[PDB]
């Protein structure tokens, strides 16, 4: 007698589950279904009524196991001081204007955080969702972490560049960038999330060596997790191996991974007992041109692999079919016999 909620966040602390969960917790807006119930970017972004309606339609459509929000690595980033570029129906936000980029002078987490840019969107869009499919059915909040965080409010070019010859700047943003975190996932989960799923690319060793993630990056990331006030999991995008050990050991109950770094067999070896595996199925090369069984095969082989939640490797993309998506809960139906 598992509910979709339970199941899912005993597949995520590594307790006895009836089956493996199928969802994401990364982005589900797609172009199909934005189509299908009128609820497009970029107003699916500001408005919450629409961004509730095109989750739930990546939910009652899909059979994805899990209702996720928002579409974008913008929100908090921009609710700090970040200009967006709010995007177009296939191409998603993104970061153009950064507010601290040659200094840190005035940089805060401001007194009324939660009130600011879109974070008042997110939070009514998890309601209205909870108010639509009731209390058995998770709700995973998404937010770009606090290194992605960090990295956008001085830009990238000064992070990396902070990171060699300003050791004490590099550290004073991903403090700012780590309380801000913790405020708005917290408030996620006071609005009904169930699970906090950050995305944070920067982390990733194809931008920042991982001796820099052991050094700076890992400390605050784990001060996320324990602050954070329900199951979490941490979504490194890139060829993360050479850190894949180090995440495990950031308190993080999930960790979601690409298709990239190998099978989920070889990660399931490498993270032993520390934290369960969310993926992997390859987003731009199996589920966005499939065919369906190729789909159903690199699905079955994580299943057989041990993946503790079946699940698209990145953010789904936007031109995926609707039966791609399908597919992938076909194939988890279909391990059952
Ligand atoms: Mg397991
Ligand atoms: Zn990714």
């Amino acid at each position: 007698e598992f509910t979709l909620k339970t199941r899912l966040l005993a597949a995520l602390k590594g307790e006895p589950v009836d089956k493996v969960p199928v969802c994401s917790v990364t982005q589900t807006g797609i172009v199909e279904l934005m189509d299908v119930v009128g609820a497009p970017w970029p107003e699916a972004h500001t408005n919450p009524e629409l961004m509730a309606k095109l989750a739930l339609a990546n939910h009652e459509l899909s059979g994805l196991e899990a209702v996720r929000l928002p579409y974008c690595l913008t929100v908090l980033v921009e609710a700090m001081g970040c200009e967006i570029n709010m995007g177009t129906k296939n191409r998603q936000p993104s970061v153009t204007g950064h507010p601290y980029p040659k200094d840190l002078e005035g940089a805060a987490v401001p007194a009324d955080l939660l009130q600011r840019g879109r974070i008042p969107v997110v939070l009514e869009a998890i309601k209205i969702i909870r108010e639509k499919v009731g209390p058995d059915v998770p709700i995973v909040g998404g937010m770009e972490g606090p290194v992605t965080v960090a990295s956008d409010l001085v830009s990238v070019k000064s992070f990396m560049k902070w990171s060699i010859k300003k050791t004490d700047l590099l550290e004073q943003a991903l403090d700012i960038a780590t309380e801000a975190s913790i405020i708005y996932a917290n408030a996620m989960v006071e609005a009904g999330a169930d699970v906090i799923a950050i995305a944070d690319p920067v982390a990733s060793p194809d931008l920042m060596s991982p001796d820099s993630f052991r050094q700076f990056l890992k400390s605050r990331l784990q001060k996320f997790a324990s602050s954070v006030n329900s199951v979490t999991v941490l979504h490194i995008c890139g060829n993360v191996n050479p850190i894949l050990s180090d995440m495990a050991d950031c308190g993080f109950e999930g960790l979601s991974v690409e298709e990239k770094i190998g099978s989920a067999k070889k990660g399931k070896e490498v993270i032993g007992t520390r934290a369960r595996l969310v993926g992997n199925v390859s987003s731009p090369f199996t589920l966005l041109p499939g065919p369906v069984d190729k789909i159903k095969a690199e699905a079955k082989e994580a299943l057989e692999g041990g993946i503790d939640v079946l699940a698209p490797g990145c953010g789904i993309a936007p031109m995926t079919p609707l039966e791609n998506v399908k597919a992938l809960v076909a194939a988890r139906d279909e391990f059952y016999a």
